[PDB]
């Protein structure tokens, strides 16, 4: 199967588009906030469990091997799909704001001190704001915003403007999980290495929706989240650099990522095991190596062609409802359409739309300053993924435009 | 106590290892699944998945409803008093670093002391030693005798007024050794102590009661308690909560970000930053109930039964000397064996289908306090039997009367 893209095929996998809310078929556009598994990664954990479970070191015995070989695969299959060189380079945590707190505190801590700046875009989630602002109490760094146009796109002549001798650290997102904007990495990734500044790259929004190759792209860290690319929760990636993480001291401490142990004093390892602590999450990691392997049979550039016509068709239908404001049409954008309509709050459209069988969120979606600058407390957002079809985006048009009228 | 039943529930027991039927005594690193949780998790897959907030939309109703549950079940199971004390991440070992980075960080300074014992794993060790590294915290250690009993006067001892904190194994994952936790919170507490229980070996074998027992933080590891990898709790009494700061920072920790500065959520949400393991802790929660249908003294007894059956009959092989004979003991069984590498035996026993670690067990100061370096390390829990500790004792014997290294 999957040969050719169908959506029909492809929906066949995913069982949980089968159920029935209130009566009606459900309509997953929620995508931004998590996705829907396919059947291959629920029976990919059910078979760890059943026949493979065990702490790793292939040396302990037969079932210690299983793992170990699964648990090396699965980074090996993130390794591949992200273009890292090494799997060394592939460090294993619970997610993205995980993955962000540790390259935060831990380098963070290390290489930041007062008047040393750190540049984020307005566009950023929660996760890759808080952080900045924790490590900026305690060291004295300066946050720096880079700014947007009321559209949503990154100016990336102010942003070059806000770098200068001082800029230790850019922290950019790829792809507003709020609005949709597609940052253009490659650039911010430049810039930032002509001012001296490690840079890191939010791609939790970005991983399920277009190609990554981060050796091409030269970030210093990415970062993202296996629940949003139709992975298990609890599992998400940082990958860094050989050299980012070759200065970046541990983390957390524990077994694992230690060498040898004494009362007085401990060694550690080098990466990956430097920095992951304790027993990892083996099943969750193993089921995202399965994730991974569902979306290349699929295809990345035909997942992002087919989302591309999703979001082409949803918008002007979208936008011609009277009262109606799309929010977010930067220059480029994946999956997420925030919208407001006049009169109506954003919570009780949203429970109007899951009335109707349709999920999607209304709310600030951990991104409030982004919504502030654009004059917002809240938007709804629909968000798309390649299970999605154009009958679904019909029912959800009719639907706002029986609320609107 | 009907062990063939409850085994007949673990499909992964029906494995084979060189054609010989696989005996897990690994439990000590991590134990084996029942069905009701390996389906639990593809039953919440295929129905429930969704981040949560009820208000959103149904299946994010269903996901509340399921993680709100499992937070239930663990308060209940570990006999803490409000739900709000609960806190879910992936494992002991970050449960500790929660408390040493965050707690430690705030409440542990130059000329502060810290007491754990001579029986800590890493994660109880590790943690401890990076604080003291930041800010001149003096980290104390109680001794053990010969038989790997704590020393209650010379703990006793180790306290004064300068005692912050005492972070003490409940059951010592290397030797086995249940230690006076009561008389340990005590002592501690009349000191001005807070004090931290390591129960990843506890809370599989004996009853837990937090609230009685009074210690101001306890954790554990889904894993090690039939649940599913990635998932563990830190309790922490709502006293020592409310002094604790944030340690990660994102989305669901906040109440409202700006620019200039983030409010943080009150427990436990203040201190779970980012997408929960939603999923994990819903079979974390099956996996509880397992447990419960079970009961937890029977199944203390039974194991104390195994574990009283197994130590004079691999005692009375010659070569063979045990390690680890407290007054008091759950589960482990380490012993060396004359002649023979502990790695070398490990595999010998592997080829016999046993499944056992041969190693420092994440351990090494209790091991070089008893001359060591590693030990063979069978585990019990209440699916193995009385019949496997007979094949374990004669492929022993039979390792004893073959050839030395």
């Amino acid at each position: 199967r999957h040969e050719i893209f169908d959506v029909n095929a492809i929906r066949a996998d995913f069982p949980i588009l089968r159920e029935t809310v209130n009566g009606k078929p459900l309509i997953w556009f929620d995508n931004a906030a998590t996705t829907q598994k396919p059947q291959a990664v629920i029976d990919r954990l059910s078979h760890f469990y059943a026949h493979e479970n065990s702490n790793i070191h292939r040396a302990a015995h037969e079932l210690a091997a299983r793992a170990t070989d699964a648990y090396e695969d699965a980074r090996e299959a993130v390794r591949r799909f992200i273009g890292a060189a090494k799997a060394e380079e592939i460090i294993f945590l619970r997610g993205t704001t995980e993955a962000i707190n540790l390259v935060a505190h831990a380098w963070g801590g290390k290489h930041l001190g007062p008047g040393d700046e750190i540049v984020i875009t307005h566009l950023e989630h929660h996760a890759n704001i808080v952080p900045w602002q924790l490590l900026s109490r305690q060291t004295g760094a300066v946050l720096k915003v880079a700014p947007v146009d009321d559209a949503g796109n990154l100016l990336l002549g102010e942003f070059e403007d806000l770098l200068g001798p001082r800029t230790k650290l850019v922290a950019a997102t790829q792809v507003s999980n709020a609005l949709g904007t597609v940052t253009p990495v490659e650039t911010i990734v430049e810039l930032g290495h002509r001012y001296g500044a490690r840079v890191l790259i939010d791609g939790a929004q970005s991983i399920p929706h277009m190609p990554i190759d981060v050796a091409a792209l030269g970030a210093d860290f990415f970062v993202f989240s296996g629940h949003k690319i139709y992975g298990p929760t609890g599992i998400g990636v940082l990958y860094g650099r050989e050299d980012a993480l070759a200065e970046t001291p541990p983390w957390q401490g524990g077994g694992n990522m230690i060498a040898d142990v004494t009362l007085e004093r401990s060694l550690y390892q080098g990466p990956p095991n430097k920095f992951e602590a304790g027993t990892g999450n083996i099943a969750d990691a193993v089921g995202l190596g399965e994730a991974i392997r569902y979306v290349e049979r699929v295809g990345i550039e035909r997942i992002a062609a087919y989302e591309h016509a999703l979001l082409e068709y949803a918008t002007p239908r979208l936008a011609a409802i009277p009262g109606v404001r799309i929010v977010g049409t930067a220059q480029e954008k994946a999956s997420v359409l925030s919208f407001v309509l006049a009169g109506h709050e954003p919570l009780e459209v949203g429970k109007a739309l899951n009335a109707e069988g349709i999920a999607v969120r209304a709310g600030h979606h951990c991104a409030q300053p982004i919504l502030r600058r654009m004059g917002l407390e809240a938007t709804v957002r629909p968000s798309f993924a390649f299970y999605n079809t154009f009958d679904e985006i019909d029912v959800f048009i009719d639907a706002v435009r029986r609320i609107a009228e």
